[PDB]
DNA sequence: GGATGGGTACCATATTGGTACAAAGGG
DNA sequence: CCTTTGTACCAATATGGTACCCATCC
């Protein structure tokens, strides 16, 4: 069974925690939910992880995507006990705490609906306000003069276990295999992006992996990767380190093609004419090429 | 009447992930 | 000379997000 630091890693990377207000007639609804969203080859994985939270919530398919979502009061107690014990690293800690504060209101209050002079309706508008995209235009209208609360801050956090980092890769993580246009040599590549306001937590993967490198990933600076090429820490770190933390989906199966790609170039193999036919051919048909 | 659940449409960008080469750097 | 590595480039979409509407429950 999944374990439940890969959950965390896997939220870290493509979860979320959101509050949203609804009018209905002179009364406003707080909507919480929880979400993992995916491409709908990996609903099998959604699938697990649904499993793994005690069957909550229901997933969505639309025939490209698919949606995992936690909506009820009841069934979210049990997705914040996960948290609360096996705590989020990424800024998403932060609009967990918040997502928190509300529904523990919300639970005090024990129902959802709320006339426009609620004060606890005030205090979660203040709230959602720092949340994910703050308020919509149409709310700001209706409460001019709300100020928002303090976003708490996350900082100098360290990767609790190494299954979290499986968890985070699952969702995040990129198995490459370059070839030159000149189609004589091959090389290796593992990367992981991320928004500039995680730049500290993805500087210190180089510890994690004790390998690779911190480069942007674009002239904005708005974003950054943590990337491995040198093929002795490919080889004897990244691997060895995924063999064992076993990473889930279908990325997988592009972390199983890449490492027989590395097996290839180990025996020097890619200098062959057959085995850099092997190796294109295994790469014409990994990521987004996948069947 | 009113409240909640849940399916599904819709919006925006942080990833998703492909390419490329010059400068190491070895024997 | 020859092959690996660090770094760069960047288009677009798989993600992370939000809204609306109604059937059914109290
Ligand atoms: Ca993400
Ligand atoms: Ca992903």
């Amino acid at each position: 069974s999944i374990n439940p630091w890969f959950v965390t890693g896997f939220t870290d990377a493509e979860g979320s925690f959101m509050i949203h207000l609804e009018k209905n007639k002179d009364k406003w609804r707080v909507r919480p939910t929880f979400q993992i969203k995916l491409d709908i080859r990996d609903k099998s994985l959604l699938e697990e992880i649904k499993n793994y939270f005690n069957n909550t919530g229901s997933i969505n398919t639309s025939n490209k995507e698919c949606v995992y979502k936690v909506r009820s009061l009841k069934d979210i107690s049990i997705i914040i006990s996960h948290f609360d014990k096996y705590n989020l690293i990424t800024q998403k800690k932060a609009d967990f705490e918040l997502f928190k504060k509300i529904i523990n209101k919300l639970n005090s209050q024990e129902h959802l609906s709320y006339e426009v002079g609620a004060t606890v309706l005030q205090e979660i508008i203040s709230i959602r306000a720092s949340m994910n995209l703050g308020l919509s235009s149409s709310v700001k209208e209706d409460f001019p003069h709300i100020i928002p609360s303090n976003r708490p801050l996350i900082e100098n956090m360290n990767i609790p276990h190494p299954e979290w980092m499986a968890g985070f890769v699952s969702g995040e993580g990129s198995f490459s295999v370059y070839t030159t246009s000149d189609d004589k040599y091959v090389s290796l590549s593992f990367r992981v992006s991320q928004h500039n306001k995680d730049k500290q937590l993805l500087k210190s993967f180089v510890d994690f992996f004790g390998c690779g490198g911190f480069n942007y990933h674009n002239k904005g600076n708005k974003a950054v990767i943590f990337v491995t090429r040198k093929f002795e820490d490919i080889n004897d770190k990244i691997i060895p380190l995924f063999n064992e933390y076993k990473i889930k989906g279908v990325k997988y199966k592009d972390f199983k093609d890449w490492s027989k790609v590395a097996k290839m170039i180990e025996s020097k193999s890619h200098l062959t004419t057959n085995g850099y036919k092997e190796i294109c051919k295994i790469k014409e048909n990994m990521n987004s090429y996948r069947k």
